[PDB]
């Protein structure tokens, strides 16, 4: 179609590897650009870590309340939330809103460590019908986006798909949904990737992820005004292992979609 010509053209003006999925949910239409080919997920991957605790939360109902301890051995490479609690604790609420709202490394890991760690991550997925998605390493590892790596990996078709399930479908219980859907709406790194290709008036809801080989990615929830919301999952990897972030990429692509509706 039209739009695949222009997020094919996108691409090859990137030099790089570019995956797209949009889910409108309006009438269940999807498009996609290299929807089945595996990117890595880089911090995409805190939004299945934070809706697997919820879904824990739904039979352990003060789950999320629970303190734990911010040791200085657990920070990682990027802590921004976590680092302001060192010594002290966060509760798993607050660690999920940090891995989500400001990708914080450290609170990644201490919710991969409360699903007993990246195995029970892919179990949730699983659970939920994504036969796709895997998680095989804890951060920072699992950031290394090399080519060809299957490890902690996604297509963009699956993760639209479970995204979809997970913020406007019923994998998660009500009150947990709502939140899901609260923490993605409050994200604070996003401006410059899918939220920048969209008019100012239509609400979005989205995780980032950055990772070696220049890998740049946003997945979105998005609720024009007045009309069906809408799915909307990037991916964006380069053939050097040092290439800079390309966020305008994303922002592009999300521009030519929003286009063509
Ligand atoms: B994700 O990708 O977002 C930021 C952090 C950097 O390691 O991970």
């Amino acid at each position: 179609s039209a739009v695949q010509q222009k997020l094919a053209a996108l691409e090859k003006s990137s030099g790089g590897r570019l995956g797209v999925a949009l889910i409108d949910t309006a009438d269940n239409t999807q498009v996609l650009y290299r929807g089945d080919e595996r990117f890595p997920m880089c911090s995409t991957s805190k939004v299945m870590a934070a809706a697997a605790v919820l879904k824990q939360s739904e039979t352990q109902k003060q789950l999320l309340n629970q303190p734990v301890e911010i040791k200085p051995a657990d920070l990682v490479n990027y802590n921004p939330i976590a680092e302001k609690h060192v010594n002290g604790t966060m509760t798993l609420a607050e660690l999920s809103a940090a891995a989500l709202q400001y990708s914080d490394n450290t609170a990644m890991n201490k919710l991969i460590a409360q699903l007993g760690g990246p195995g029970g991550v892919t179990a949730f997925a699983r659970a939920i019908g994504d036969e796709t998605f895997r998680l095989d390493r804890t951060e920072p590892t699992l950031n290394t986006a090399i080519p060809g790596d299957p490890r902690d990996t996604t297509t963009p078709r699956a993760m639209a798909q479970t995204l979809r399930q997970l913020t406007l479908g019923h994998a998660l219980g009500e009150t947990q949904r709502a939140q899901l859907v609260t923490w993605l709406k409050g994200n604070t790194t996003g401006a410059a990737s899918i939220r920048a290709g969209l008019p100012t008036s239509w609400t979005v809801g989205d995780k980032t992820g950055s990772g070696d080989y220049g890998t740049t990615n946003d997945i979105a929830v998005i609720w024009p005004q007045g009309r069906a919301p809408l799915v909307l999952v990037t991916y964006f990897t380069q053939p050097q292992q040092n290439a800079e972030s390309r966020r305008d990429v994303l922002a592009s692509a999300a521009r030519i979609i929003a286009e063509g509706l």
